[PDB]
């Protein structure tokens, strides 16, 4: 039983593996009975991971170009299906499914923080000839960068009163993440702990 | 009763959207039509609430060119109505007004280490031809992008002695931004439980 | 007795502003008042705080190009005089005297940190004829941005190894600076609590 | 007895700086007096701390290209002979230890993030003419910095769902970096407070 499960955990590397060097600049057979191994093991078994087991057979079957993008990236949900054998894996799913509302919420604050400063930035920048944002949605990058403290790279165009908002933005960011995460954090521990 | 809750969320998003595409490089009639819905609800309801409530119309009724890029900074304040139907924003503003001295006492520390940082770095880097900075003032951006881990972007003019106040500058802001946010995270925590 | 201290508050302001503005591509005259009153309330007072308030008038009274750099570099310390006037300034001052070992272990982590990445990506990128970096010495700077997440900038010439050394040194940095700050945070927590 | 802990430790930073000092743009004499003192105390002496003092002299007796580097490499290794004298960094070893299944469950979250927003955006980018990311793996280094927040630099020719796709990266990685520190955090915390 237990050597199943590592075949099994071999061929969802293996199959993660041949993804990524199948998109650098033979694979297909690989996949082919990567697929195989798939469909044997969900048949063998007939929740969220029997849908996650479903997706990564999904788009091999299938096969605009907008589609074929879609599906491709679709195509890498692969990787859950380490859930049924990873522990960790399923304690950060159940965390997540007890913090959905915490998520929201910070989605929510990043969102607000992310609309107030990329209007605050790119008013704050359309009183020179050559302006660094176009407009408000164009700032919205580099309203992310700086509230999740990324960095947006080359601020050297922007002058003092956009300098002013990105300090106001940087601050705002880093105090309206680190309000709501401590309590996802508290869900993973309690269910981490609760685990082992 | 929960419909016209629904109906005036619609209104508040649609109103920040049509704001960012009118920013972007018809609106006017869709903008009229919610700062009607905006003055009925308020005359029907007729506070920090109520404040915001009429700030989001005065931009619209009152229409120098500082004084017309203020006035439509000042429209973006539409984003704040949604305090009245979400229940963590309405949080997050109780935690701020029990939190105002610990936010004063972060803005103090962080004034205190960009200004020592960026005359650190002033006069580290002034001895050289070819100056970085020409002045204290000019350090004040990338001593809060340091100090706040955004990151300035190219520092490779800068000589080993300000790389030094620049390393010290990232540690040092690590820390006095770590120090006083425990206090506001556990107000939000206090405030987010008490509601929920 | 308030309106002095008002009066005191005022004048340290006054005088961090005209150094700013004094470096800037009169103001001598102001500098000197500020420095006769600072004499004059040492004179009355006559501790970390009254060595603060000698720094603050010995820059003035000496007045090498290296010896008049660090003077003017050392006349930034009237910024530490509001320490007096604040009450959580000197939280801060008092936290770092009660977590002083703890500051040493941050800082000796850091190098330890700094000097195995730096080793690391220098010798993982000399296999190149372009190297980006000359020297272990010449990453020390890439290794502080990348351990304190502030950001290196441009890491396009940097290889896959240099690529993964730089992941290991990110993820380290992050759990290396996250591990001895919850006990500085805990000793400001406490001292700001016993205060007020 | 603690004469002899001083000098080892000066060999040790001398060591340490010979070795940098060298690796910039005589030496081989003070490492050969480092090496026989090292060995000196290792014949003395005769755990994780007997191997390391170990690996600090075999490169030195030890002398493809490859097996050069690699040797040149595990030479910085003399930095961890300071765990006998310091004993906080004693503490960080047996945090280490007793947190190795939460250091792992970190790189597996980083791994699952990083492989999953490396293929979202190099296919949310892939339908362009010019092509920001050639492959999946291209990205992988995009995706530790956008996660660990260390960040890019240049993001300007990515284009909207690709910054679609950084945004939710940046979310991501702060939240699956914040969930399993305060573990090995407690865990120093604890280590450190029953040393001293
Ligand atoms: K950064
Ligand atoms: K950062």
């Amino acid at each position: 039983a237990r050597v199943v499960a590592i075949i099994s955990v071999f061929v969802i590397l293996l199959s993660i593996v041949i993804f990524c060097l199948e998109t650098l600049p033979p694979f297909f057979l690989i996949e082919t009975l990567c697929i195989i191994w798939f469909t044997f093991e969900l048949t063998v078994r007939f929740d969220v991971m029997n849908v996650i087991d479903i997706i990564a057979i999904i788009p091999y079957f299938i096969t605009s170009l907008a589609i074929l993008r879609v599906i491709r990236l679709v195509r890498v949900f692969r990787i859950f299906k380490l859930s049924r054998h990873s522990k960790g894996l399923q304690i950060l799913g159940r965390t997540l499914k007890a913090s959905m509302r915490e998520l929201g919420l910070l989605i929510f604050f990043l969102f607000i923080g992310v609309v107030l400063f990329s209007s605050a930035v790119y008013f704050a920048e359309a009183g020179s000839e050559n302006s660094f944002f176009k407009s408000i949605p164009d700032a919205f990058w580099w309203a992310v960068v700086t509230m999740t403290t990324v960095g947006y790279g080359d601020m050297t165009p922007v002058g003092v009163w956009g300098k002013i908002v990105g300090s106001l933005c940087a601050i705002a960011g880093v105090l309206t993440i680190a309000l709501p995460v401590p309590v996802i954090v508290s869900n993973f521990n309690y269910f981490y702990h609760r685990e082992t």
